[PDB]
């Protein structure tokens, strides 16, 4: 859970609290890209929005509806030994917190829901583009009138339709009156804790940016009903959403390595240093996005951003010796100390000063066929690189790797600008 909170802690109790969740199915990227963009680009000014951007991260990493079965059928009866049991308890505890008032759960769904049968794509059994409640009223909730809230949220969404077929409709699943097998989902659990709970479906028939657009419209519609004041730093239209999903300023930082751009990496990065003795899901990974991760695939390690494959790492596992903190480098004739893990911009040249006990391998530069070269003490320019070794498709970013005996001492990237 990540908090979207006012800057003044005192403002947290001055409006309602919403819990916003997505990605309970790992192949529903509209939901988890919406929670991502909300975390990255919105501000909450009073009250609080608690966000679990992806409920089923292992499944997301494999572009899969649910590696351990349908996680959204696990909120009622559940075997204590179910692999998702611990996760389910964490989620139920968030839902049932006294400080939470409302719950919004995002999904992507086939076709377009209609309350009367129109055709195979548009009918009451389809799920796309509807706003869903379990029943019209939850007695004892802060906001018991789920129907009024839903109808008003639907008004907001429907003021912004991209095409008439995308019109949102209310779906009331009357869950408590239905079969036992229909009562196993997240929002029904939530209403049983006297929370107002809603699900938003965006149609799987839409491109990703349009799915995310509709999720964001539903989030904004509901925040307006709850009187949780907010801002965003962009205009909400599909082009603008697309631009932010596909933002060139997105980065990932693996372990103690430098930040790397997410987009336009080469599709495969070879001899890529990773810490040894560390299970892939335990390798530290930081990003300015909230849906980035690593996952093993055969002997490769995939860098995932939601369902998007950003690169395939071909790793070599090695001890990450943390002793080396900085390196004396000359950049465009200007001598300086460069921190291990940095990205440095180079207009013309660089030069690494020689070090006792440390060997530098500039990846893409060579002066011999030596397998473990020391390339400190060379003045290096763009023309000296075999471009195929660049980190990026643009052939501008190169790795410098440092070694102390048989251990890895760190990496610095150079970016030719
Ligand atoms: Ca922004
Ligand atoms: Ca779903
Ligand atoms: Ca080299």
């Amino acid at each position: 859970m990540i908090e979207k909170a006012p800057t003044n802690v005192e403002d947290r109790d001055k409006a309602p609290h919403l819990l916003l969740l997505a990605g309970i199915q790992g192949d529903e990227p509209g939901g988890f890209n919406a929670t991502n963009l909300f975390l990255m680009h919105y501000s909450v000014l009073k009250g609080l929005v608690e966000v679990v951007p992806v409920l089923n991260k292992p499944s997301m990493l494999r572009n899969h509806r649910g590696l351990y079965g349908d996680m959204n059928r696990k909120f009622a009866a559940l075997d204590k030994n179910d692999p998702e049991y611990p996760t389910i308890q964490e989620i139920k505890s968030l839902i049932a917190k006294p400080s939470i008032d409302a719950v919004l759960h995002l999904h992507d769904g086939g076709g377009y829901y209609r309350p009367v049968y129109v055709d195979a794509m548009l009918n009451p059994k389809r799920w796309g583009n509807c706003f869903i409640i379990d029943q019209d009223e939850v007695k004892g909730a802060k906001f018991p009138n789920l129907l009024a809230f839903a109808n008003n949220t639907i008004e907001s969404i429907n003021a912004h339709l991209l095409h008439p077929i995308e019109e949102y409709h209310l779906k009331n699943t009357r869950t408590a009156q239905g079969d036992t097998e229909m009562q196993k989902a997240l929002t029904f659990y939530a209403i049983n804790q006297k929370k107002s709970a809603f699900a938003n479906e965006a149609s799987k028939e839409l491109p990703l940016a349009s799915r995310v657009f509709y999720h964001l419209q539903a989030i904004e519609g509901l925040l307006n009903q709850l009187n949780i004041p907010f801002k965003r730093d962009f205009d909400l239209n599909p082009n603008s959403v697309h631009a932010l999903i596909n933002d060139k300023n997105l980065w990932a930082k693996i372990s103690s390595l430098p930040k790397m751009p997410l987009f336009n990496l080469r599709p495969k990065l070879n001899h890529f240093p990773l810490p040894h003795n560390t299970k892939i899901p335990q390798i530290p990974i930081e990003s300015n996005a909230y849906i980035v991760g690593l996952v093993k695939n055969k002997q490769e390690v995939f860098l995932k951003y939601g369902n998007k494959l950003m690169t395939r790492l071909s790793p070599f596992y090695i001890e990450f010796d943390p002793s080396l903190e900085e390196v004396k480098m000359q950049i465009d004739n200007k001598d300086q100390m460069v921190k291990i893990g940095s990205v440095v911009e180079v207009k013309e040249s660089f030069y690494i000063h020689a070090m006792d006990n440390i060997r530098a391998n500039v990846i893409g530069f060579s002066v011999s066929n030596e397998n473990k070269p020391n390339e400190a003490g060379y003045t290096i320019k763009f023309k000296d690189f075999q471009k195929r070794f660049s980190l990026d498709k643009q052939e501008r970013i190169y790795r410098i790797e440092f070694y102390k005996n048989n251990a890895f001492s760190g990496m610095i990237l150079v970016k030719f600008v």
